[PDB]
């Protein structure tokens, strides 16, 4: 169980300007730190923020957040659910902006809503350190979904907040999960009424949101093409922080905005090759990642699923590719503990550890 904190900065809001806020498990005599970013889409727009207000409210306020949280997967506690990181200080920062964590923006004459992700992510790393984030050594920025994008577009952020609060000692690292897509052509296209894919998606939600992103790759795609830095493959390799990405091959979110329906229904070659293309372009893009996860299976994130240790990659669980990745970091490849682990198979299930979605 993680503990809601609200966060003292009244400034830094959700979306409707209630509070944002963090839910906290200290773990004394840690010095690792995990602070996961929630996901859940995003809303580009006064009709469709409207919309999510109604039915999705608790992604856009914390007036009805309980008081605490179940940590789960890679949040929990127990060695047997949580084989990485079970000692560490677990916090989780619920997705309460819809802006996929970019948004600078206060609620005010001119914003019917506040889109503050960024700063929300700010406020909560600055307000830890005074609750023992200032003893850290590792500072794990884990997200899934809109949050494992999240984690691409702040985790150097939460770098450079550190140095120059005076903690250069705090090793910054990030774990994308889900949040991988790609800007490529759907298997049915729409134009753009609502329809919307979602490059042009983001490109109106930064605007909406006055949406920021890491100034490496803002400097490479310049003025009104910010939009790219969303996109894992483009944000990826202007990073410095180490980052791990895990993503499915097939994942259900990147197929939902592909126009993509499985339908039970028999798959014809057309859709056939077009899933077969998505999980080679997948691959392709996770080449040049050194610390990734990829298995073949249609699903939608993984880590703080409580059976997250039961996929694996050529025989390694992620919780073993993680240990993997902190061996690595310690001050050339390990024996049998390997980091990079793309599946090769072509299809779904190709792999038999996936998901079963029971
Ligand atoms: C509250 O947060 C805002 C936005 O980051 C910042 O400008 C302001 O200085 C903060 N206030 C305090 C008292 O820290
Ligand atoms: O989070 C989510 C849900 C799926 C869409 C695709 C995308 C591209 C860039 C940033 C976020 C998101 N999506």
């Amino acid at each position: 169980d993680l503990r809601l904190h609200l966060l003292l900065n009244t400034s830094v809001t959700c979306n409707d300007g209630s509070p944002a806020g963090y839910y906290l498990k200290e773990s004394r005599g840690s010095r690792r730190w995990l602070l996961f970013l929630e996901g859940g889409w995003y809303c580009f727009n006064r009709e469709n923020c409207d919309s999510r207000y109604d039915t999705m409210r608790r992604l856009m306020s914390s007036r009805d957040w309980p008081r605490t949280r179940t940590g789960t997967g890679i949040l929990s506690s127990q060695p047997e659910e949580n084989p990485y990181w079970w000692n560490a200080n677990m916090v989780f920062i619920p997705y309460c902006s819809s802006d996929v964590w970019s948004g600078a923006s206060s609620k005010s004459e001119k914003n019917e809503y506040a889109f503050m992700g960024a700063l929300i992510i700010q406020e909560v790393v600055r307000e830890l350190l005074g609750r023992g984030l200032s003893g850290a050594k590792v500072l794990l920025l884990a997200g899934s979904s809109a949050g494992g994008t999240g984690v691409l577009l702040n985790v150097d952020r939460v770098a450079e907040q550190l140095e120059k609060l005076g903690y250069p000692a705090i090793q910054v690292r990030g774990l994308a999960d889900s949040g991988w897509f790609l800007d490529n052509k759907q298997y049915r296209h729409t134009d753009c009424v609502d329809t919307c894919a979602p490059t042009e998606a983001i490109r109106r939600g930064i605007r909406y949101w006055n949406g920021v992103v890491p100034e490496r790759c803002r400097r490479q795609f310049q003025e009104g093409e910010e939009w790219n830095c969303f996109f894992g493959y483009k944000v990826y390799p202007t990073l410095r922080s180490p980052v791990f990405v895990v993503q499915w091959l097939f994942d259900e979110a990147q197929l939902t905005v592909d126009n993509v329906h499985l339908t039970g229904q028999p798959v014809q070659e057309g859709l056939r090759l077009y899933i077969q293309n998505l999980g080679r372009e997948l691959r392709h893009t996770l080449k040049d990642v050194p610390a990734s996860f990829a298995p073949a299976c249609l699903s939608h994130e993984i880590i703080i699923r409580s059976h997250w240790t039961d996929v694996q990659v050529k025989g390694t669980s992620l919780p073993r590719a993680l240990h993997c990745w902190d061996r690595s970091l310690h001050d050339t490849p390990l024996k049998g503990c390997p980091v990079h682990l793309v599946d090769s198979c072509p299809w779904p299930h190709c792999n038999p550890s996936c998901p079963t979605g029971t």
